DNA sequence: ACGTACCTGGCT
DNA sequence: TAGGTACGT
């Protein structure tokens, strides 16, 4: 059940921008102060990275924990529409892992930062965010992801 | 003003 | 591909 009438929910639907989102501004941010001149959105890599740098050969995208179906307290599954929100999540879960592998068959090493970690009341402090990026992008550590719980390798 | 909880279409 | 709105602070 809804909390908005379908025009509040349309107009909701449409203030969501699939680039400088909250949480890709907060990343970025993050970055600038790391002093990385990183870039932005490659349509020329699969899914899109969020974020490139070269410097590092390494990716970063920034998960909305909706949108990419986070098991953590962020996501809740729509009780309005089911069928088609299942199908839709559910083919994004499946397109971020296939993006990941062609990334890594390319040479590149991916990090995953889901929002969760970037905002809400568990999200992580900017320096805690700020040593786990260096150390990552800086390293030559395979490829993984940040929570709540910090940083952890991909499966 | 601001942080969080509650919710689940639009635009290329 | 979050972010509008209601609420408590
Ligand atoms: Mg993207
Ligand atoms: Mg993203
Ligand atoms: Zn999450």
């Amino acid at each position: 059940a809804d909390v908005h009438d379908k025009a509040t929910r349309s107009k909701n639907m449409r203030a969501i921008a699939t680039r400088d989102t909250a949480i890709e501004k907060r990343l970025a941010s993050l970055l600038t102060g790391q002093g990385l001149a990183f870039r932005v959105q490659d349509a020329s890599l699969p899914g899109r990275p969020d974020f490139v740098v070269d410097e590092y050969r390494c990716v970063i995208f920034t998960h909305g924990c909706f949108w990419h179906h986070h098991h953590c307290y962020l996501f809740k599954v729509p009780a309005t529409r089911t069928e088609f929100w299942l199908e839709k999540i559910g083919k994004n879960v499946e397109r971020d892992r296939r993006d990941i592998s062609r990334l890594q068959e390319l040479g590149w090493r991916v990090l995953i930062v889901w929002e969760c970690a970037l905002r809400g009341r568990e999200k992580l402090t900017d320096e805690a965010l700020t040593e786990r990026l260096e150390e990552w992008i800086c390293g030559e550590g395979a490829s993984a992801q940040i929570d709540t719980q910090g940083i952890h390798l991909l499966a």
